[PDB]
């Protein structure tokens, strides 16, 4: 094994790699969500970047996990990326729910890995997640919640008009 | 014939001139569309420039075709410009459909001329269309598609209110 | 089908999607190659970015293909991404060969798609590849060839010392 | 005892002081390593600063521990500093191994102190180590690993020439 490796469990090594996959899968889902909203028959530019900036961020989470894996003396193993769960994503509201659900899944994987870190007494891993992931994921889920409430409130009245306003007035383009 | 002319078919020369007419007719349609939306009883400033910047662009396509005709040793022949197909253009939605249809017609004329170029083995003509027209026309038709989807979605709910918002929030003024 | 779609074959639509997969797979291979060279027991910073800037570029090819798919009125379908072909990538020389091979495969897929475009008489697609992919891929394969020759020449003499010099003096960090 | 002291165990107080000694001993080792490489018969300027900037950093760790000790209401007790383990440090490779070993020892002392913090329920101490030491030590050990791999690879071929290149091309001066 590695010349540098110290207090780094094979369990955590393996779980970090699983987390890289989850983050890359999420990035790929957000690409699919992104380009869906760029379809001529959907055409909500604002929604399209929202999900495309999110694709960038999850790819950055996975790249951060990989950097760390190497820093600890673990060995990145890449697995197949399954495709996003859907080919069409519905309304902005349908999409934003799916994202929340996606993000809650990533968050739980994060919490599952803290718990493993604590069980393994790996304080660098705990710190790593606390500094770079836990806080950013809580903030993101909140913002998605906030979007969900606004979209729900708008599209309850007039669906399509509600969709347009939200994209125009909340989301950037 | 011309001192410069080389690999330039009479077929393509003639088809280039037909294309100039089509581009000038389109420019004239976009002028009519433009000033229609500046009527006091229509008054959608945003829609008015959208079509007026498009009148400029098609006049620029025809001027570009004419420059090229001369560059190849062809001889520009101008024909009568028939007037736009309508005197009143309806709603923003009616207007934007007509534009798509107009632009699809121009696009097909472009594709018809590539095919002629290939048949004639005129690689400068093919290149000319690829560099200055094909890509710009695809991008434009997409944007019109995108506008159509947004207008449809808005005016399905509340027609007039939908028209106002689109003009205010999507189109520039 | 789409309101914008014009001269866009289902064959090309499908082949564009296959090309997105190939570009995403390549991006994923270059991530694996990248982080391999960041291992403490490999530690060639220069090689690591070379492959990481390449991961970025192929993700940009796939994003460009997706933008276009939408511009034409096609519908992006995403498939599973198979994992990179190897878990360990050997020497810089082993790695750089694999990249050439990867890039030649992408290039052939590109050439296969031009040919399809020509068969379908889709001049926007041909242009699209010519402008954004064909030239960039030829330039890249050349540079990889150039690296291969330099690495071969260095490591023939002294392997490890040759590897260090190449990374230090040719590649950036 | 102190007017400020709160949730601060005598165990941790004592262990913090032991950690100050370890950091000062390390600083002193890096001074000895530093000036060894400045000998006229060794003369690797690059290696000399590498170890001298490290002497500064460990003195900064100990000063940071002392500031904290005071912040918590502990009382710094200083003990004798034993001299570095060697008078001559061999090659760059011999030196860089010794450093890794030194740094791994400091790292384990850090991990031993987190564990004590957790046992004592001292969350400020845990945080303190996580924020200022754990991450910096992991990053440093990685870089030493990376240097070790490069030095090994160079000096396997030609020892002295390998030493010169590494100092010239990796290390700063
Ligand atoms: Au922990
Ligand atoms: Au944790
Ligand atoms: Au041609
Ligand atoms: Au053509
Ligand atoms: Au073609
Ligand atoms: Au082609
Ligand atoms: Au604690
Ligand atoms: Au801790
Ligand atoms: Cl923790
Ligand atoms: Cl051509
Ligand atoms: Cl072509
Ligand atoms: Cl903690």
């Amino acid at each position: 094994s590695s010349q540098i490796r110290q207090n780094y469990s094979t369990e955590v090594e393996a779980a970090v790699n699983r987390l890289v996959n989850l983050y890359l899968r999420a990035s790929y889902t957000y690409l699919s969500l992104g380009f869906y909203f760029d379809r001529d028959d959907v055409a909500l530019e604002g929604v399209c970047h929202f999900f495309r900036e999110l694709a960038e961020e999850k790819r950055e989470g996975a790249e951060r996990l990989l950097k760390m894996q190497n820093q600890r003396g673990g060995r990145a193993l890449f697995q197949d990326l399954q495709k996003p769960s859907q080919d069409e994503w519905g309304t902005t509201l349908d999409a934003m729910k799916a994202a929340i659900v996606l993000e809650k899944s990533l968050n739980q994987a994060l919490l599952d890995l803290h718990a493993l870190g604590s069980a393994q007494a790996d304080p660098h891993l705990c710190d790593f997640l606390e500094s770079h992931f836990l806080d950013e994921e809580v903030k993101l889920i909140k913002k998605m919640g906030d979007h969900l409430t606004n979209i729900q409130r708008l599209v309850g009245s007039q669906a399509g008009l509600g969709e347009y306003l939200f994209e125009r007035l909340t989301l950037k383009h």
